[PDB]
């Protein structure tokens, strides 16, 4: 229904209700404060955060779980310039975010030029300046981060738009069929004659939609998958007896050496940018490209076959038209057999006793005790996302947001706050490094006003490791990667949070089931003995 | 044997001697059979490699006109025209060129040479980065800076510009990249994907629209006019008796020969049968359209159900908001949409009265020549087996207002950006495209002074062409604005010119209309030359006010 | 009284019924005396509004001419010379013009249309954000949003093309903030500032560095050229008695007449007096020069101690790092460094016979004709009275090789860029700065065809222009490269074309040479036509790679 609006604000709004927003993160300000002030008269709940950057992780993590848009609001100038590197993080993962920023009045524009600095890091960059088109632009906001493969969008919204009056209506919020059968048959026949064939997952094949599709055709058909860490929880060891590991980390994965030996692939929902083709494409394989876009194509990325269309249709039609499973190549089998060994030497089950700082592979047992199929994981960037990393085989969590292609730090907690508001009722655990959680530490406030149920854990170094492990392999010495220390139990406490800290191996698995046990948010600093770091960082490509 | 493969003798990885000749090696892989342009130091050994390649080069006299060329080529075969230029102002003339290409999208893909990389930071060279300078106006803008990435840049410029909806691509191949040693392969070029049809249950939705509607009207832009939707468009239309009407964009998608409820084109007139058609619709079924063939707020009144039917979603803008859209390949989609449809379609009266009216057209010796009189000359001499091409200028509303009436079955005169001098170097790419066929271009004395040093061009490959200029010694179209405006004229007219001896001069076959009587026989003499042909043909625009008063005005730039 | 009063009758604060009223007053105010372009809808109110102005309408045939006419009006004014188009491809098509003048440091300003505010963001005109196409090539581009800021713009867009180092500046105007009323008043224009010297104790070091230095050599770059500095150089020359050479943006900023010690141009030979003056200096003093107009690489040995006078610090560069800056004021600057040199130099030996072998110039009957023999015919005709303008390709190297015996006082060479087809249009430009003295505009036949359109707008003028054609039938600079790297050629013959039925065909007067003897008389008769003519030379290249040896290849695009 076309309506009159008093403010531009209004619409605004209606059409977040349109949009299925429940919250919006963010900080006020003179520009754009009449749309918070229109979220007053709205069902959408307000939620200011404490430093803008972590409205876009919030948001991110909104839009990954539900598939749609998680929104954030900010004023202008400083509000917007604050979310580049989290927009930027939304759009590398494929995290459905949009971006309100207010701006100055359009007749002082005239006498920052925030589109231009966005572009380069959202799908979707747009100021509004023609009052008529307010309801179209946030629309088209919306189905930017939300259709095809999904990311960020940005809109500056000038404080006179907002503020006056506008002519306008609402506009109301799966896009694709199945890819023909022509295609189907082509590739079932390609199956039908493959000895060796492997699919390579990537970021669609881990949508919610798809799950179900997903299984069916891996019962079907019992080919070995790998995953590219955008797809880290789309299959995991735990639910397909020939899972081959993540890939684009480690450079003794079996589903390196499948892809190498492999005379097809089948990548879904696939995009180069998740894992160089250049690390695993021999160009020996025919190569089939199912996803909701036609193929990026590069040198070391030429598909065979081609299908765009509904995931989850395709492979469904995919797994009816599957003749027999598969049986293992005898090198398929050594390889898969061969990561058997490989997770029971990680696991390190005879060399179980350990030593103070914590060894960090005793952090990652107590982390998978704690970490179960009802509780979400997020994982910042540092040495321990490696450690972690290596050994998601073998933990089983609700979800893990892990996958970070910018390598941008502070992600984990304001991944949590965002995780958890989703589904309140369950656990968030978060870990981070010293250096990341002081990034986005800030929004402890946040989850204490949230009662947030996130517990976060501190790896505690006293410095940037990650970084350390490089300077010391290539220079022999450090620099600029040493700080000093903090009383984190004390700090977590500051905000009204449950802190803890480990002055105990013994100690540490009781503390942290102590620290899961609390209702709202909690901290527990665990001091860690790097050392072995080198050991670890030598799997690494 | 799969297509990356580095063992295929077909596409063999090789230490080329110089990036120039891979590029070259990956044109050939993308079909390409000329290239049009100019050469200069910085590229030039792409053109010394073109020698050793059946690709035929084509030296042009302006390289605006290579953009054009290859817009024809693109348009007509599918397959991306190329464009070839030196640095600097080389790349900087392609630009108008380049926005026509991608406005229409005609695929054309532009190969710029730049200067060698460790010289791009010099201060001489500040005002030429062409990367910046072509973004605005192409789907694809880049540079090579990698010679492993040659063939790479190449072959993903062919694919934005053929893939998708077609558009303009630009790359810039610095000195040393073409120059130097490179290792690599061809890619070889992939086909259109293998893309689902919309949804069923929106199929189904649509159909059911279709069964209560009582006005529908199909709307067929761009991509309704892919060979691969032919089958699919035709049988929809057979089955469901719908009525048609086409943007300019849409070229032939569907001819009156063929479908008796075409209504003719929209895209310029506000009073056509197709305007009349969208105005009484109460259901809109776009095909393969996009707002930018056709301002939405001039045809969409908004009181009809609107349908999307594209390979990509909706951009949804004022006046176009989809209320549903039907994503996918659109012979798919047409072909379940024709299977959903249980009876043809029983015209409204008022439907039909539009269309009868559409049906009846009544097939003036002043000097100079009245428009009708030029029009109704020129749909003598242009037949089926003739190409039409159509530049910028009054000429052209005469000729679209009277379009229904041509009988050739390729027309090239969409322009929606509306640029001056595209019909004669769009008839030289057509020519080229098919040189069995003869070509008309036809353009006022502006816009034939903005493309006539092809002429040259023309008499050199010995084209088939015969140009006609509508002259009246001024820019018509400005002027007829600006009396309506303000009832005086301001920079529309210039002196007089004797356009027989100037195409004379070219070595081209000259003729000038000096009486109405000598019109037709003119025409006809000129058309049965073997070779290029310029005619002059004065014109008395006095009526002009009288056709523009049927034209959306606020369109014209 | 104050240059903002709200109450000066000579710049009143009006309520404009029209924008385009004020951007008109405006223009008066910056001196205009014509606008060159060519109108469209989106921009007809500023050509209507010019009707009511004593600045004069020049209608051209290709919106690029308008760039280059205007460039060479604000060269010789050093106000800026002024192009007016309508949108889209209005405005595309001035891009390569626009470069060419930023890169020369001419002062232009284009005015160009734009859709109506409200329809900037339709999908219909996505392929048009000209104010991103312009920024590569101008110093300033923008769009007027505000009707209240329509003169403040229009303002600023000829203070930064004027000021500081001059180049080129483009507005686009939407149609409806010039049709619509706008309150506010025309911005008197400012001169330049008064701007301090160079520091004095700077200047004090560099006047030590001249007195320790043997082989001092002054290099003058584009600012140099400006009035305000003239007497100033002169006096510092008379009193150091330091040898001079020019960058050819420099233009006639020291003349041999008047200086002994002019050792002529440098920017494009490795061998002439200037370039051994250069390879010899234990000292360079470069005044009002930028890298942009000389690649620093080709001249800048690294032996020298190097100081950069200019209004502006140095970008520095590899092989520009200046050793002392004096910034500030040039005629200030030099004016107290010709205080502080105590005596005159006393050239070194191999300094002064550098200077006597450039003072030796001893000042061929083959059909087609010899460069040198066209060069020497030519500098017969071309007196202190006539100016000169001259395109891109080999004629131009053979120019500039002998330009030291041209004595025209007013040339049109310099081309960083390389641009074709600049002569006839800066021709046409310089003599509507001047209409009592005739302008010779040179060409290859490649360059003449890119804007020979305007050969129309010079007859429509009555321009007294006369243009010569160096005619091969290719684009023979392209041509000798491709010989030297590759022994074939690609991409640079085309066919012969009658250029005296050309010509006539306009109704210019048209000739053409058809033997050795007739070359001189043509031209003395060529020269009396009081109006446009054209004279097409045949031309044997023969020879041409022995001159390019003498080349720094590199620069060639
Ligand atoms: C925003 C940003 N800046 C720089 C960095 C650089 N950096 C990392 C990159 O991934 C590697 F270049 S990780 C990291 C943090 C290390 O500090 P902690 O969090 O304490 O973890 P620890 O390894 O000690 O366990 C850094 C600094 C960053 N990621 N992100
Ligand atoms: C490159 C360019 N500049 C300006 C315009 C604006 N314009 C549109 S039609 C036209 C007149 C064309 O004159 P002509 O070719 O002689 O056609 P006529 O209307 O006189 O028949 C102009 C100048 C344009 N469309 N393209
Ligand atoms: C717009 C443009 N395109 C290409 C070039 C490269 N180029 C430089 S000189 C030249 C040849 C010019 O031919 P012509 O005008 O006939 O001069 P000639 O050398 O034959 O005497 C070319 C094509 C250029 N400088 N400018
Ligand atoms: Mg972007
Ligand atoms: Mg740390
Ligand atoms: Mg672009
Ligand atoms: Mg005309
Ligand atoms: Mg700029
Ligand atoms: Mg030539």
């Amino acid at each position: 229904p076309v309506r009159q609006w008093a403010h531009g604000a209004d619409l605004v709004v209606s059409q977040l209700e349109a949009q299925g927003v429940r919250q919006v993160f963010g900080i006020p300000g003179a520009k754009i404060d009449k749309v918070f002030d229109s979220l007053l008269d709205s069902s959408i709940r307000i939620i200011p955060v404490r430093h803008e950057a972590n409205a876009a992780f919030m948001a991110a993590a909104v839009g990954r779980i539900t598939g749609k848009a998680g929104v954030a609001l900010v004023t202008s100038g400083p509000g917007c310039s604050n979310l580049i590197t989290g927009m930027a993080t939304a759009n590398s993962e494929g995290d459905p975010v949009v971006a309100l920023g207010g701006a100055v009045k359009r007749a002082d524009k005239a006498k920052m030029d925030t589109v231009a600095m966005f572009s380069p890091v959202t799908k979707y960059a747009i100021e509004v300046t023609a009052p008529d088109a307010l309801a179209e632009v946030v629309s088209n906001a919306f189905r930017a981060a939300e259709q095809g493969r999904p990311g960020s969008a940005f809109v500056s919204l000038p404080q006179d738009v907002v503020d006056g009056p506008v002519s306008g209506k609402v506009l109301p919020a799966p896009q694709m069929g199945a890819a023909p059968d022509d295609a189907i048959d082509q590739v079932a026949k390609l199956i039908a004659q493959a000895k060796n064939p492997i699919f390579l997952l990537g970021l669609m094949a881990s949508q919610p939609e798809n799950s179900k599709a997903l299984r069916r055709l891996l019962e079907t058909s019992h080919i070995p998958v790998t995953s590219t860490y955008q797809a880290a929880g789309a299959v995991n060891q735990d639910n397909f007896s020939r899972f081959a590991g993540r890939v684009g980390l480690f450079n003794n994965q079996a589903g390196d050496r499948l892809l190498q030996l492999a005379d097809l692939v089948i990548c879904i929902g696939y995009s180069p940018v998740e894992y160089e083709p250049a690390m695993w494409n021999s160009g020996n394989a025919t190569l089939v490209h199912i996803d909701v876009l036609p193929a990026y194509e590069e040198r070391n990325y030429t598909p065979d076959v081609e299908l765009v269309g509904d995931i989850a249709g395709t492979l469904n039609k995919l797994a009816q038209n599957i003749d027999h499973r598969l049986v293992l190549s005898p090198q398929a089998a050594e390889i898969l057999r061969d990561r058997q060994h490989q997770r029971e030497l990680l696991d390190r089950r005879g060399a179980q006793l350990n030593q103070f700082a914590l060894h960090p592979l005793r952090i990652v047992r107590a982390m998978q005790d704690i970490v179960n199929s009802d509780v979400t994981l997020t994982v910042d960037m540092g040495s321990f996302h490696i450690w972690i990393a290596r050994y998601l085989y073998s933990f089983r969590a609700r979800q893990v947001m892990i996958s970070n292609g910018q390598q941008t730090m502070g992600v984990a907690l304001p991944w949590a706050i965002g995780a958890w508001l989703v589904n309140p009722e369950r656990k968030v655990v978060s870990v981070s490094g010293d250096g990341g959680f002081l990034q986005s530490s800030m929004e402890l406030e946040t989850a204490v006003r949230l009662k947030a149920n996130v517990l976060h854990l501190i790896w505690v170094d006293n410095g940037y490791n990650m970084v350390a492990i490089q300077e010391e392999k290539k220079y022999q010495r450090l620099s600029g990667v040493e700080f000093g220390p903090m009383d984190f139990k004390a700090y977590a406490e500051s905000f009204g949070a449950k802190g803890f800290a480990v002055e105990s191996a013994e100690a540490l698995e009781p503390t942290l089931r102590a620290a899961m046990d609390v209702d709202g948010p909690a901290v527990v600093a665990i001091p860690v003995d790097y050392r072995d770091n080198p050991l670890l960082m030598g799997q690494l490509h």
